[PDB]
Order: structure tokens, then sequence, then C-alpha cells
């Protein structure tokens, strides 16, 4: 959108005109190696939000965000997104701050410095966002055998949320 106010989604909008112009099925169309950082770096990038979002309140506990990676990095590797693994604890190969909602966030922390000025913004801004990239890369699971963003973000986010309460 564009408007001096906006409110309730104005980079939220922006963000998600970003994430329509960003196409990210239709780079995983044209590019079969966007393809490849775009359908297991998606479902990586929730991968990677759950052991940041989980790990946000977790590393709060002190608690252990490991098992829950090696959980999420399980569905990361029945996905079809491999790359790294240690003492029985595996992690997709693109699990670093999602391809897309990086420079996605990246633009809105360059273009809302309003919204993005509080250090707690940008971070809960990338949250939202990684949930829209999920309905531009759910088409990208549909030209195989993959996992929804939403059924393996679920899938995933239950390993956050199951690590997520623990007690409190």
């Amino acid at each position: 959108e564009g408007r001096a106010v906006l409110t309730s989604k104005t980079v939220k909008d922006f963000m998600l005109q970003k994430l329509n112009s960003l196409d990210i099925k239709g780079n995983a169309s044209k590019d079969p190696a966007y393809a490849r950082q775009t359908c297991e770096a998606i479902l990586s990038a929730v991968y990677s939000n759950n052991k940041d979002q989980c790990c946000k309140l977790l590393i709060s506990k002190g608690v252990s965000i490991t098992p829950f990676l090696k959980e999420i990095g399980e569905a990361a590797q029945n996905a079809g997104l491999p790359g790294e693994i240690k003492n029985g604890v595996f992690t997709p190969g693109g699990a670093g701050a999602n391809p897309f909602v990086v420079p996605l966030i990246a633009s809105a922390s360059i273009k809302y410095p309003h919204m993005f000025i509080n250090h707690n913004q940008q971070v809960s801004f990338k949250a939202y966002a990684e949930k829209i990239v999920m309905k531009e890369v759910t088409p990208l699971f549909n030209k195989g055998t993959m996992p929804t963003p939403q059924q393996f973000q679920l899938t995933i986010e239950n390993i956050a949320n199951k690590y997520l309460q623990n007690a409190s």
C-alpha cells in the first residue's frame, strides 16, 4: 500500500507486495537453482524460524533447542532439505535466517525504519513474514512430494510449541 498512515498492515502490506513481487515460485520455475534454495530453505526457514522462534523464548529459560532443532531437522530431513548433522542432530542446508524473509524483512528494515525502530519489532516482523511466503512457497511443494509450509510449519511449530511451553 502507499498511505501516510497505513496501520494494521503497512509493512505487512509492502512485505506482502514484496512477497508477491518476490515470486518465490516464478523464480523456482525459471531458476531450478532458486527452486532448490527456495523449496528446501522455505521449510528450512520455518525450520530455522522454529529454531529462532522456539529458541528465542527458550534461550530465556536456558533450555536446549538442539533436541528440538533435531526434530525440525527431522521434518527438514524428511522434507528433503539436508545439510548439517552432529551428535544425533541434523539441520537443513539453507538453515540460515530464511532466504526470502531476510531481504523481505531487510527491505522493510530499509523501507520501514518507523516499524523496525524497536529492536523487538523487526524480529517479530519476520515472524509473520515467514507465514506469508507459505502462500508463495506452498506451490513449490506441489510439483513433487514436499510438505506444504503450513503442514510442515505446524509439524515444526509443534516442536517449537512443544519446547515453547515447558512448564513456563
